[PDB]
């Protein structure tokens, strides 16, 4: 039965906090199973200035830190442990989340809107892009 | 409780037929109240070149009261509305008016053309001030 | 040598008025030829609650002929364009079959409202395989 | 007279070479002022990671890094010494770039659509944001 795919920013809390309700109530309906995926971002400008000559931590040690973070917000959901999965990709946000949409397949992807503390975009480029290309359903909680 | 916005354009079938499941499934979550709304698109080009809307908005009514009867939800939390305009001005405005707590809409008209985002989806999934549900 | 598109909504002066400036401008930089298009916006609301074509198509042109009579562009490197349908698909259309180099657009009508950017401006930037100008 | 800006990415030489010719004919028509601006990212999710405990250069040394090459882009315009500035930001690019826009105040922004590798998104989120949001007119170069 339903797949739901709920992308997750760990860099803010709110963004998370909103989707809870929503997620649950979505799941709930038929005990759909609930794939979170957090994306750490490529850096291709500070790639361009030498930053990976210059050094950022290994991606095997980025993702392992992403992963124990989702899976803190993961547990702030109220779903079955096994109607639930954590996922993490390196990428830009949008393409790995349409990716993941596609190969799932996810029925649904829920997310917000954008960062609460911006006021101006009423679309975040990442909410903007998987509303307009996602393949399935797009709920955009706000 | 909640309040559910139910855009219907009376004129595309796989449009509405779309969203029923999901209507459905909205509402029973807490026993929302569900408002459609259709709107008789304003011409302002063809006024440019040179029946009364009365009767206009009594037949686009009587084809939602059509339309509503392909969900099952109370009979008591439902209401038809039918308005005048652009429709995506006209859905935001009774999604603030309402107020609405989720806009339930499809996301285009699917053809052979390149387009995945029809014209009042965007600005309704842009623009209103509460969560939308963009139906494929 | 070049060719730029101006999609022309003529029941707007403001719309039109805006990108004379631009038009004329772009078109000096190398003689480009300029084609001018209005599009009669297909009714399908209308069509499901129940003149002729030809002759709407014909007033169309003669208002969009006057309007070209407000840029100053050479006669010889003009020519006006009339179409039915939804205005961002002939637009595109068009500008893919002269091919465009360029298309030249307002982005919206200015009004009490919160939008920053038209449905057709929006499609055209968006989908149009040449450069586009989104004049403000 | 009249004021444009053009937002580089330093990160890529076509986003930039599909510019030039656009840039040197709008500068061309009244010998308009040219503001060239790079924006260098802000990493909210790698500062999530404890990467600004982690670290990444000074930021006063990324700026004089990108200015230099955002220098050498410039000398690719034909344009007067004087009829030109070079500009670095840090933030959102869209952000910055609108920023400015308003500041100078820009009479025009010209922009490429989105990068040529990637095909999928029609406009890029940086394109996308600042033809809807600027207050000048604003050409999307293909
Ligand atoms: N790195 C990420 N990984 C997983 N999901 C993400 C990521 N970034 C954004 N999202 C998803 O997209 C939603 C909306 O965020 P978005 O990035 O589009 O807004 P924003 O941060 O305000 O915009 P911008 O990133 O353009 O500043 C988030 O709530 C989340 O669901
Ligand atoms: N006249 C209308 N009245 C009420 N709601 C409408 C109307 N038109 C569209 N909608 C709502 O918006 C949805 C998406 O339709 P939209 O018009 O945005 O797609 P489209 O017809 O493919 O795009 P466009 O009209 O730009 O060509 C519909 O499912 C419906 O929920
Ligand atoms: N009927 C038309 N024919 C030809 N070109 C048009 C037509 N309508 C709009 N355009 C072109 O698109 C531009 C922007 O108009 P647009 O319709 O996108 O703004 P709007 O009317 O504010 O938006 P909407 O029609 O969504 O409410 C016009 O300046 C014109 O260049
Ligand atoms: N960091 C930057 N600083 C200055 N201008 C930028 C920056 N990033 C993008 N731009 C401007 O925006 C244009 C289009 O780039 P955009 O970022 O929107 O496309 P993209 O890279 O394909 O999208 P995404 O960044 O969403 O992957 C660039 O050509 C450039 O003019
Ligand atoms: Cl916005
Ligand atoms: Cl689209
Ligand atoms: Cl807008
Ligand atoms: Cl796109
Ligand atoms: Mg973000
Ligand atoms: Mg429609
Ligand atoms: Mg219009
Ligand atoms: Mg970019």
């Amino acid at each position: 039965n339903r797949t739901i795919l709920v992308p997750i920013d760990i860099s803010d809390s709110e963004l998370t906090q909103r989707v809870i309700s929503h997620v649950e109530a979505e799941a709930k309906i038929d005990d759909a199973k609930v794939h979170f995926l957090t994306v750490i971002p490529s850096l291709p400008y500070y790639a361009s200035l030498g930053l990976a000559s210059a050094e950022l931590p290994a991606m095997d040690d980025l993702k392992a830190e992403a992963k124990s973070q989702l899976e803190a917000i993961i547990k702030k959901f109220n779903l079955p442990a096994d109607r639930v999965q954590a996922h993490v990709a390196e990428g830009s946000p949008k393409d790995k989340i349409l990716e993941m949409a596609k190969k799932l397949p996810a029925d649904m992807v829920i997310i917000a809107s954008h960062r609460p503390d911006i006021t101006t975009y009423l679309l975040g480029s990442n909410a903007a892009a998987v509303v307009r290309h996602a393949e399935c359903s797009v709920l955009v909680v706000r």
